[PDB]
């Protein structure tokens, strides 16, 4: 069904929006029907899920027939195949969490190598194609790597993975020491 990506440590809002009569009985779950959380008559209750305190919805949105499940501080074990279910109706939205980060000092000399490292959840292949500050562009799967660091590549990039149509970005600021 409908795939959303989210950053680590970030916060995502997954959709849920109804058809029939506005605002009523709804829940979100999981893949393997562990409730997350829904309403208790015109309140909203959190089943003890592995994340209880960072998940949420959003009560004024209940009358409109929309019914949100976000989630902070993203972890990419977050990522699964989460349901929805108001009344009848019913809805599945997988939710990829993707990190991009850099190990490579993050200040480097002239000539040097950074190396940017996808973290994908299980299962997870996607596609990284980062922008550095002059338009030059890299591409990888995991890992992505420019051997030969020049000055005026000093600055932020845009690094952009992709999986299913959708696109995320991940802004990094490059540092280079001459």
């Amino acid at each position: 069904k409908k795939v959303v990506l989210g950053k680590k440590g970030d916060t995502v809002e997954l959709t849920c929006t109804a058809s029939q009569k506005k605002s009523i009985q709804f829940h979100w779950k999981n893949s393997n029907q562990i409730k997350i959380l829904g309403n208790q008559g015109s309140f909203l209750t959190k089943s003890p899920s592995k994340l209880n305190d960072r998940a949420d919805s959003r009560r004024s949105l209940w009358d409109q027939g929309n019914f949100p499940l976000i989630i902070k501080n993203l972890k990419i074990e977050d990522s699964d195949t989460y349901i929805c279910e108001v009344e009848d109706q019913k809805e599945e939205v997988q939710l990829l969490v993707f990190g991009l980060t850099a190990n490579s000092d993050t200040h480097l000399l002239q000539g040097q190598s950074l190396t940017l490292t996808l973290e994908s959840p299980p299962g997870s292949s996607p596609s990284v194609q980062c922008r550095s500050p002059r338009g030059k562009n890299i591409q990888g799967g995991k890992t992505l790597s420019v051997s030969q660091l020049e000055l005026q590549d000093s600055g932020t990039w845009t690094c952009t993975v992709l999986q299913n149509q959708k696109k995320v970005e991940f802004k990094i600021d490059i540092v280079v020491l001459a």
